[PDB]
Parts: C-alpha cells; sequence; structure tokens
C-alpha cells in the first residue's frame, strides 16, 4: 500500500473556511468507521482533534468537523481562525493492528494582519560583564509575515561580525519571534558610544540603540 | 490529556543504540497500558513504529523496542543507521476523545562533537521600564544538536503564561541558537523574588536566575 492521500495545500480566510480530503483505498477509509485527523504547528506534537470522524472532543473547538463519503474523508474547519494554520495528517487502519496516516495538508488562513515589530535591545547584565562577556540581544516580536532582516551598527562603520540573526520562528498567533546576538568584550563594549540593531520589515525599518552607559 | 514528558534530544553516533522515553505528568498506567510510538521524518508521514508498548506492526525492523518502566513507556533504537534520524513522539489513550501526546524528540546521529547550550539571560533594559513594560529574555547558543527544553520561573512558581520559545537556528559555526522570552507585567516583575530561565539539554539540565532592583 502507501499513505492515503493528503491534498499539500489548503488555503481559507477567515470567517470563510477549508475542508480537507484523506482520499484511500477501500480497505482502510470506507472499509471500518475509523478515520483520525491530527493537528501539528511545527513539531510540538499532534493533537488528535478527530476519532471516528464525526466528531470533536471539547479539548478541541467545535468548528472542526468531519466526515467520510464513501472513499473522499473530509475534514471542514469551519468559519476559519487563523490560529488554526497548521500541518495536519489523517489516519485510518489497515491489517494487523496498522494504521496509515495521509501524506499531511499544509494549510494557511489568508486575511491575516500584518504586524511591523517590536524590537527590544538588550545591554549586557552586571552577572554577565562579572563574568567578563559581554552579549547583546535584539529581541524581534510580533511581526506578521515573516520576512524581517537584522543590521548591527557599532555605531556608523558597522558590525560585520559577531552577529547572529535568527529564522523567524512561530507565535501563539501567526507573528513571528526572532532574535539577534552580538558577542563583545566588555572591552569593546564600552570603548564604543552607542550600538544599535536595526530590523527591517517590508515598509518599515525599525532601530534601537544602546550606550555602554546603561544601568546594571 | 498533555500530560506525558519525553526529553528534547536523544543522539547517538550509528552502531550506537538510543533510548527515548516518555514519563506520565499524572496517574495513568493502572489505567492505560497501551501507548504508542511514531516515528516522524522531517517533512513526511508518521509511521507508528511500536504498537502498544512493545509490538512491532509490519514493516518495523527489530532493532526497535518497545517496553515500560512503571511511568515511563521506552522505545529502544539498538543499532543505529543513518535514516534513522527523525522526530519520534510517543501517544496514549485515555477516556473515549483523551488521546495523550508527547511533546516530542529529535534523534541524531552525531557527525558533530556535543555542545550544551550557553545560557544567558537578560534582565529589562532601565528605558524599557521608562517605557513601562517589562520583558525577560533567555537566550540559548552555542549547543548542538538543535533541539532543547525551556522552562521559566518565578519563585519557584513554574509559570508558563508569556513564554515564547523560537526554533533552533544553525548559527554560522554548525551549532545551534534558540530564545525565549517573557513579556511581563511591570510591577509584577518587582513584586517577585526573582525569575529563572532552564535549559534542558541531554545529560544537562542549566538554570540561570534573576533579581530585581529598580536602578539609578
Amino acid at each position: 500500500p502507501s499513505a492515503l492521500t493528503q491534498p499539500p495545500s489548503a488555503s481559507g480566510s477567515l470567517g470563510q473556511s477549508v475542508t480537507i480530503s484523506c482520499t484511500g483505498t477501500s480497505s482502510d477509509v470506507g472499509g471500518y468507521n475509523y478515520v483520525s485527523w491530527y493537528q501539528q504547528h511545527a513539531g510540538k506534537a499532534p493533537k488528535v482533534i478527530i476519532y471516528e470522524v464525526n466528531k470533536r472532543p471539547s479539548g478541541v473547538p467545535d468548528r472542526f468537523s468531519g466526515s467520510k463519503s464513501g472513499n473522499t474523508a473530509s475534514l471542514t474547519v469551519s468559519g476559519l481562525q487563523a490560529e488554526d494554520e497548521a500541518d495536519y495528517y489523517c489516519s485510518s487502519y489497515e491489517g494487523s493492528d496498522n494504521f496509515v496516516f495521509g501524506t499531511g495538508t499544509k494549510v494557511t488562513v489568508l486575511g491575516q494582519p500584518k504586524a511591523n515589530p517590536t524590537v527590544t535591545l538588550f545591554p549586557p547584565s552586571s552577572e554577565e560583564l562579572q563574568a567578563n562577556k559581554a552579549t547583546l540581544v535584539c529581541l524581534i516580536s510580533d511581526f506578521y509575515p515573516g520576512a524581517v532582516t537584522v543590521a548591527w551598527k557599532a555605531d556608523g562603520s558597522p558590525v560585520k561580525a559577531g552577529v547572529e540573526t535568527t529564522k523567524p520562528s512561530k507565535q501563539s498567533n501567526n507573528k513571528y519571534a526572532a532574535s539577534s546576538y552580538l558577542s563583545l568584550t566588555p572591552e569593546q563594549w564600552k570603548s564604543h558610544r552607542s550600538y544599535s540593531c536595526q530590523v527591517t520589515h517590508e515598509g518599515s525599518t525599525v532601530e534601537k540603540t544602546v550606550a555602554p552607559t546603561e544601568c546594571s
């Protein structure tokens, strides 16, 4: 056999909806009443949301409703509400106590509003300085979509080195959470004027600066 | 619901045998004894590689072994092979609709030396308090491999609200970064004796604490 087919992509638009097919062979979907559907945000753990099609459990939101029609297994994600951007899968039973999956449906939600990020720059703490290190981090939070860039300024002749940006991760909200750090010697921190992290996010550039005369 | 605990990293060479466990974060066993192991490779089919604690489905090899202890269900990849690299998960069943999934695991074949995180927690800058909001930022760096646990504490109190963990990036050193932020209610930041960012990585659990002041 194989893995009971799932459409590689799907699109709703908040308020609108989306229905996901789980097409299989007559010995699995439509054969036993044992279709299940799962939810997966970037690893985490999958969360069973549907076990013998039909029904949703109370630790699942009610707009998740699934039904099979002959061999078309389907799941409606009604009224579409964005948070459910996710990578799903589907299952049903085969033979000797064995279960096969759908090949996953990447899913989205259109109409999510764009957001330019809060750039919250941090001067090194005292404890760091007391160990002889001097790391500066730029928290880049709550931007949609995840197209951001990060540049560092030591002043104007800019930091080429030491910089470590991150590829934007997933918030509990389809807004993204990146960070960008600099590793300095104190003998380099104080021997400066002001450092900045400049954050570019489509339309805007958003800078945060910091002076070696910070508090602690 | 939710309540099973599975380790961040899992790793070996080739040849090397790796055990992955999963402990029940509340009373289950006595109750349920039919737990399940799911292998997920990067962008493909979650395949149940163990059914009901030890039974190997058709297809599965034998250097895959399910077992328990008492609250820990465990799998054992007793002869490591390159396409062993993946994202195992553990699973469960409670009431009708009550299927509990572990938080996941990564199995890495080491083709690089091990590197434990380098935690550097940053307390809210003076200026940011001046802007009436408080954000601690836990920073994890220089580790291998890119799978790690993060936890936050406000005087013991394992607090979950306000955390957000970014996923591991490869830094330009073949080691990973990661970063957990916490956007606090600034007074609530006054009124706590300490704050701890905790990072679990295979064989090492580092706890980094911070206490407040109102400087300058």
